[PDB]
């Protein structure tokens, strides 16, 4: 029954713009890490000597610093993104800036071993390194799962590319003020990613993969909120700013 309209020629350029902001922000041989202050791995197999070392912060912090400038350069790019007052472009990329992290450092995860393998050894990052930076298993044990979660929909780079437009572009985040016209630039990135779903995505049984997707925006709720708090209470270590970036305490702060 199910009808199966096709990709207009806009909803095709869409995904071609989506594809191509993404390629020009995201280095998938992650060239530049070697320019972050170094991983530092102590001993630990504890959280006062975790909150006493810090010793993976400076190193993540970099990284999740780098990570936000990408996604400030992958939402200037989104068709609509710019037709936005500036200062609803910034509580976009605030609220959502941890979320969209979080989705594409899926490119990096790996079900082989459970871990982000940006490397070269001293860039994988698995659970005891979040640990050594501060933040508990409250957050890292649902974020592994929100990986492997993600990893297992087996999404096109069509798919992954409009999920993050999506997550960015919410017209429900505190403090918007055009609420409308976020929703209308969300709800055009929306059905390209519905029909994407329905044309191009085998058998295509899984059309379900639209509903799923949406569940993992939820989980991203969930996983900010968290982070949030944990953000907070690693912000009342002393000296925790030095080992942070003045981009991350502004969006996180
Ligand atoms: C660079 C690419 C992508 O943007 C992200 C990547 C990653 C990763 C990550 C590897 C280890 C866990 C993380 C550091 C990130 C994903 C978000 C994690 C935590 C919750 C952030 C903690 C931030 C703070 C200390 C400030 O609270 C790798 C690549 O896929």
């Amino acid at each position: 029954d199910s009808l199966r309209p096709k990709l207009s020629e806009e909803q095709q350029r869409i995904i071609a713009i989506l594809l191509d902001a993404h390629h020009k922000t995201y280095d998938p041989t992650y060239s530049d890490f070697c320019q972050f202050r170094p991983p530092v791995r102590v001993n630990d197999g504890s959280v006062t000597l975790e909150l006493s070392q810090l010793s993976m912060l400076p190193h993540l912090a970099d990284l999740v610093s780098y990570s936000i400038q990408k996604v400030i350069g992958f939402a200037k790019m989104i068709p609509g993104f710019r037709d936005l007052t500036s200062e609803d472009q910034i509580v976009l990329l605030k609220s959502s800036a941890i979320e969209v992290i979080m989705l594409r450092s899926n490119e990096s995860f790996t079900m082989d071993d459970m871990s982000w393998t940006c490397g070269n050894q001293d860039y994988k990052y698995r659970v005891s390194d979040v640990t050594k930076a501060g933040h508990s298993l409250e957050l890292i044990e649902p974020l592994i799962k929100f990986q492997v979660g993600l990893k297992k929909l087996n999404l096109h780079e069509e798919e992954h590319v409009l999920l993050m437009a999506i997550c960015i572009v919410s017209p429900d985040r505190p403090g918007v003020q055009d609420a409308a016209l976020i929703e209308a630039i969300q709800d055009r990135l929306s059905n390209t990613l519905q029909t994407y779903i329905r044309c191009r995505h085998p058998p295509p049984g899984s059309h379900l993969l639209y509903a799923k997707m949406i569940q993992k925006l939820a989980d991203l709720r969930s996983l900010n909120e968290e982070h949030s708090k944990q953000y907070r209470c690693l912000s009342f270590q002393p000296e925790c700013s030095m080992k942070l970036t003045p981009l991350v305490l502004e969006v996180f702060g």
